[PDB]
């Protein structure tokens, strides 16, 4: 049995503890905050600032197969730099690809040096993207139809938010599976699907790590536009949701991939159907959809259900949110499996959808 050693109780953290158990690792939490929202998800919970207690952290790390940061504190993420060297296990981390890619004008430089698409700065012609240059979870990102000197305006690209995950051993590059990002009025992620191959995203997708080179795990987000595929961002960071779907869906567990680039190395290169989405327990048990800010607000976070193609998790709070997890052989399954699932909380939790 190994042990992973997770620096962030999130939702970052939530996916990697997931797949950890998935691959059945034991997995221990270290976070600065008491009420950290995986907290009693994990099997072991250490409640510290690692900034500022460093020596319980390299004491942990003579103990774990791995320590996996999973936040996005860059005051976090430097200092973890700045020590990487002591640790007695591998940090499964790529220091100066995360410096690359929180960074969304880099980034767009990035993409500009190999010839990547991206979407066209400063376009005169409304609509514009507009969006901060260093967040996530679509923190800030709006339509317009007095921002920062520093704020991204973009074209607005129509059409679908496709995802990829690239895992790199610093040589090798494995293109994992894409799926397609439902977004909600506010620009958060809502719901997760599958998509079939798409080569040319695949080697785009590729280069981008080929060209660091990628030694650690990065996604990349696409619109599927009208003229054609535009690259808006890449995270070079554990993500969250896209990489349960992927497990499902192809097979591959990709903290298991992770864990293989800083020690055997991997290679390069199932095909079942997946539905993974959170809904809110509104008034009256009125579902609704909410993206990962607000499931993010969150003060518990753990398993509620599970069935044969179906798992439930509860983030409680000021109202509840589901995720919910779906899948089997084809669509037609899944969805049979959705339906299901939400007559579950239908019938005996009292929702409503
Ligand atoms: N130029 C654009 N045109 C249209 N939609 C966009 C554009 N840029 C971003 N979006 C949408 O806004 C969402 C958030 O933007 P994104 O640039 O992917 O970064 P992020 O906030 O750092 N989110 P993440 O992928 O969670 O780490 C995207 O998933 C798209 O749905
Ligand atoms: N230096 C640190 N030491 C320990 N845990 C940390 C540290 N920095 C961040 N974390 C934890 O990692 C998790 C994710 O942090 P991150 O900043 O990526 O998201 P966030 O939504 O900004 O978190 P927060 O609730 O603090 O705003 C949080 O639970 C946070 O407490
Ligand atoms: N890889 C796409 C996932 C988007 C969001 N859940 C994130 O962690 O950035
Ligand atoms: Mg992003
Ligand atoms: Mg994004």
């Amino acid at each position: 049995m190994k042990t992973i050693c997770l620096v962030g109780g999130k939702l970052q953290g939530f996916e990697a503890a997931y797949l950890s158990k998935k691959a059945g690792m034991k997995v221990v939490l270290v976070d600065k905050n008491p009420q950290a929202l995986i907290r009693n998800y994990a099997d072991e919970f250490y409640c510290f600032d690692v900034i500022k207690e460093p020596e319980k952290l390299l004491e942990l790390s003579k103990r774990v197969d791995a320590v996996l940061p999973v936040n996005e504190n860059l005051a976090c993420i430097e200092f973890l730099n700045s020590i990487k060297e002591k640790f007695s296990c591998p940090v499964l981390f790529d220091f100066e690809a995360y410096r690359i890619s929180r960074d969304k004008k880099k980034s767009k430089d990035y993409f500009k040096s190999i010839g990547v698409p991206t979407p066209q700065d400063r376009p005169s012609k409304p609509p514009y993207f507009v969006k901060p240059p260093c967040e996530s979870s679509s923190v800030g990102a709006r339509i317009i139809y007095g921002l920062e000197p520093d704020t991204l305006v973009e074209e607005y690209v129509e059409g679908e938010v496709v995802s990829l995950e690239v895992v790199g051993d610093g040589s090798h590059f494995a293109v994992v599976k894409e799926t397609l990002v439902h977004i909600d009025e506010t620009y958060d992620c809502h719901m997760v699907t599958p998509l079939p191959a798409n080569p040319l995203f695949r080697q785009i997708s590729h280069d981008l790590a080929a060209n660091l080179p990628l030694k650690g795990i990065m996604d990349v987000e696409a619109i599927f536009g009208p003229k054609g595929l535009r690259v808006i961002e890449i995270d070079a960071r554990f993500p969250s949701q896209t990489p349960t779907v992927v497990y499902y869906s192809s097979g591959i567990n990709l903290i298991e991939l992770l864990f293989r680039a800083f020690t055997d190395g991997v290679e390069e290169i199932e095909n079942k159907y997946c539905i993974y989405e959170h809904l809110m327990f509104g008034e009256n048990g009125v579902l609704i959809p909410v993206g990962e800010q607000v499931l993010s607000m969150g003060s518990d976070y753990g398993k509620f259900y599970e069935e044969p193609g179906i798992e439930i998790f509860l983030c409680k709070g000021e109202y509840p949110v589901f995720t919910m997890v779906f899948w089997g052989k084809d669509r037609e399954e899944t969805g049979a499996k959705r339906c299901k699932g939400l007559s579950v909380l239908k019938e005996r939790f009292g929702a409503v959808l």
